[PDB]
């Protein structure tokens, strides 16, 4: 188990049988599941692996066993394909893209609990603050914090958002949104 520092990504769609659908066993909850089935296949690129998942939530940490200096930049470009890929599939059945993505970085510790329960999990200060970014997101874009905003090395475009309302942190902080990666 290690402590150090790592970046974490959190993702979840609000358009998962909650809008105005009647709920059907056929076609429904199968085309959306086919989208997420394309994300795990596209995983093979860098040091990334799926950790925790209760229901329809999807979160990936960069704190994999083998850590790289550019762990913050590994998810920064990965979040650009999260929206790009989930945009080609439209026909048949017209569905919008209300996908909400939230980023965060900081101290991350490995779980791995012996006996009593078969699980590896992931916990830390960063993992806790990566969820609130998702739950409280407008339009349907990626929400980046100040921490990740400091790790860009003049290679990423970020736009200021502002402040909202929080209960966990208490004091609100300036948030940003990643548009595209700077490539000369």
């Amino acid at each position: 188990d290690k402590y150090d520092e790592a970046s974490v990504l959190f993702a979840d769609i609000v358009g998962f049988t909650e809008r105005a659908s009647s709920t059907a066993p056929a076609d429904l909850v199968r085309f959306l599941d086919r989208l997420y089935s394309a994300f795990d296949e596209l995983v093979d690129q860098h040091g990334l692996e799926k950790i925790e998942v209760s229901g329809d939530s999807y979160m990936v940490v960069s704190g994999v066993p083998r850590p790289r200096p550019d762990h913050t930049q590994a998810l920064a470009d990965f979040a650009l394909d999260m929206t790009n890929v989930a945009a080609q599939l439209k026909d048949p059945r017209g569905n919008p893209v209300p996908l909400r993505v939230g980023l965060a970085t900081g101290p991350v510790v490995a779980g791995v609990v012996g006996s009593r329960r078969f699980r590896y999990c992931v916990w830390g200060d960063a993992v806790n603050v990566a969820s609130r970014m998702e739950s409280t997101d407008s339009v349907g874009q990626i929400q980046v914090p100040d921490e990740v905003y400091e790790r860009l090395k003049d290679d990423f475009v970020l736009r200021e958002r502002g402040h909202i309302n929080v209960k966990g942190k208490g004091v609100m902080r300036t948030w940003y949104l990643i548009g595209r990666k700077v490539a000369a």
